[PDB]
């Protein structure tokens, strides 16, 4: 919500409180686990127009746990999910620098429209595909003012040597093109990176260098929404052996995302959705499928403050899946305020 | 403070900063500790008017620690306190869903009405009683529109397996009904649920259901507030023995909490209160008191927005309590500004 | 940002994100570090008119830092800053009680000017010079509204006793004069407070009293900044002897630091600095040097809310600095957003 609008700079104090239950025979051993799954969201867009050409922005996003006790364990899962401050000039295009999220998400956005679930190739704190902290990012809208719908932008990221191999990088740069042409839009995207010392030393994931690259086609028009993605990743997405406690990375995905939804005045949007994602040559394993489901869920929006959503997986993964992931159905039921 | 009202939805973003000391002999064996007791508040609630009968709401609470350090400890008693979201259909009645006050806080609200302690026994994550996470609650005021001042209200709550058996709990229904005439209030409210394996486990407290009941009776017109809460508990109250390291629940506790305060039209309210809570049938002790103190106290209201308030606590407590609860007097200090 | 001001109460919600980058040749062993730094803050300032002469007030400032990640480490550098409620009576002066600066920053934060570092000695949980939590502060302007640019302030710390001896603090008393005359301003602070148990029982620093004093010079008009600064503490400076992992405190140390800045019209301000630290008597060591540099560094102003900023550090220490004291370079690139 805008909550201020004085002197060439509007601020946005936005936030939603989501009431949320996942329902799963077992959680223990199924894909979004069983129980409450309340949570808070708190964030600021910050503005101003420092004059006729040049402006300044900034942003900042939090997740409070709204299913964590008063004692001990009030902290599990709260976190930052963006901070950044950045420059935009007239139609050279814009620089911002902080925790945002990867090059990649360029791409995979495209299908990270579901009510719950969805985007699970988009993992945050790894590399380009979702959020990361310490990005450069360059972004051009029309090619500097000069081919309409032509969009590109480019990103560095610097290495962060964190306590886990999961949550840690080296430095890398990548970039993202993309075009969008009545209601139609077509991405492509790439990055990639040096494995730190820590994730070389992992039993899962061979290398040294990281890679991660997606396409986007999508039409978007006429109250209609189908999407679709494709990537693949040398050493990047991450992997656990729960047969093991062994983590660590997969040398080769495959990655597909299929999204189709409608939009019906009154305030429904259904939703049916196809994800599938295969790790290939797994060391004492071989081909894994990690995540595998149809999704048929929906949300009501009362307006643009109130909503009401279902979200149903239909599991694809079999009982004898060798990393040992979840193959058991996870329906979600959620009420969202948001402002 | 209402921060927003435009196009059929209203926030309103709110504050505490409490400059606040506590003062007692020792504080390691004392009723409420010793040392500084600062904290922060800051939450929002959300209300939007989808149409005519139906409205949509949203809330959430977070509790600062302004008594930590900016190094290790910085997070130590920060928290979520409210996080829920909730739609209100005309004389239907109101469901929400999310962290939030357990039906018998219907009850025992009577009585936290003191500047600083009382409602003792409203403990959070303790089933009914106080904050919970994954509550869902439907609440009914003046039954369906057609009986003035009776208001009832039941709620679900569903399983919380944590890992202390402090903060657990199993699936369980509760509910209250209260009735509203003339400046009086009486009020009922009952609550049941699964203990959980880890709660089984623990050396104090027998069985595999736990039960939470209280009463209300007040009188709250004409600057006069007096009120009185009787309430037992099976499996219910968390106990810890001092003199051995041990935890778990009391199979019984009696509760009584008496308050009467007076508000002064120049803002002072002072404030007496009683407060009994005995636990009964504790192995290898049997019967213990938890809770034994008279309340003196007072608030100046310079205005809504500032206040001071001195608390002082009469502990009647022994020295030798079997369970190691602290004897000795506390008295609370305060400085408030809130917005 | 001013976001209420209705019925004699303003509230300010303030915040900022800082997009901020460390260079550094190795970071794990120079004087800032290496590797993303950035940050963001937020924060109420809130005003209320009591009376025509009486007036309350509430601050509360908190730091999440977007550098970590979303995993495990996601709270690491997260703290409450400021949580204070005082009042302020006519020329009476004012109280207030809370986490706060101690009375020496009424010094140090005279060259505490510097675009990302310096005021090197103005450690936070550390009794009199940085923020701490608990301290009663009464604040005097213009000595009763009799003296014109002449104030004093008093301030009483209670004993903060914590798990760790660098952030415990014992009863202490502290107090600061300082008059300010057509751009010029003199200024001088000292405090004394015991040590607790656990910092007595550290191999660095001896006594049972610490102690911290400041003087402040400095010319602050017609777009010209000058800044002096000189002090020394008895067992009050924090150290850690990095050849062997002890910690605890230095008997003596003397500390110097100067200013200098302007601020063009066109938005840039440059800014030189000279810091050092020296430490006397430190046991098996003798006399080491802390903190020892020269600053160049600058800040372009877009407006009152975007800004750009270089820092860089000419650091003085020595590679054979007898507790480990990082002796390399360090530069700091930022972009900043706030409101």
């Amino acid at each position: 919500a805008e909550i201020y609008n004085k002197d060439g700079n509007k601020v946005d104090l936005y936030g939603k409180a989501v009431g949320l239950h996942y329902f799963s025979k077992g959680g223990e051993n199924s894909y979004g686990g069983n129980g409450d799954m309340t949570y808070a969201r708190l964030g600021f867009k910050g503005e101003t127009q420092i004059n006729s050409d040049l402006t300044g922005y900034g942003q900042w996003e939090y997740n409070f746990q709204g299913n964590n006790s008063e004692g001990a364990d009030a902290q599990t899962g709260n976190k930052t999910r963006l901070a950044f401050a950045g420059l935009k000039y007239a139609d050279v295009g814009s620089f911002d620098y902080g925790r945002n999220y990867g090059v990649v998400y360029d791409a995979l956005g495209y299908t990270d429209m579901l009510p719950e679930f969805g985007g699970d190739t988009a993992y945050s704190d790894d590399f380009f595909v979702g959020r990361v902290g310490g990005v450069a990012t360059y972004r051009n809208s029309n090619f500097f003012g000069l081919v309409d719908g032509l969009n590109f932008a480019v990103q560095y990221l610097g290495k962060n040597e964190r306590d886990t191999a999961r949550r840690s990088n080296g430095d890398g740069v990548g970039g993202s093109i993309s075009y969008e042409y009545e209601g139609f839009g077509i991405v492509g995207a790439y990055g990639a990176a040096d494995r730190t010392n820590l994730q070389e030393a992992q039993p899962l994931g061979n290398g040294k260098k990281a890679e991660q690259w997606a396409t986007g086609l999508k039409y978007d028009a006429n109250n209609i929404y189908l999407a679709a993605n494709y990537g693949e990743t040398r050493n990047a997405t991450p992997i656990t052996n729960k047969f093991t406690n062994t983590s660590g990375f997969a040398n080769k995905t495959q990655d597909v995302l299929l999204v189709a939804q409608y939009q019906f005045d009154f305030g429904l949007r259904p939703s049916i959705a196809y994800t599938k994602s295969k790790a290939k040559d797994v060391e004492g394993i071989g081909d894994v499928d990690l995540v595998n489901y149809f999704e048929v869920g929906a949300t009501y929006y009362f307006n643009k403050n109130m909503s009401t959503y279902v979200d149903y997986i239909i599991n694809q993964i079999d009982s004898d899946n060798k990393l040992g992931v979840g193959s058991d159905d996870t329906v979600a039921v959620g009420i969202v305020y948001q402002f």
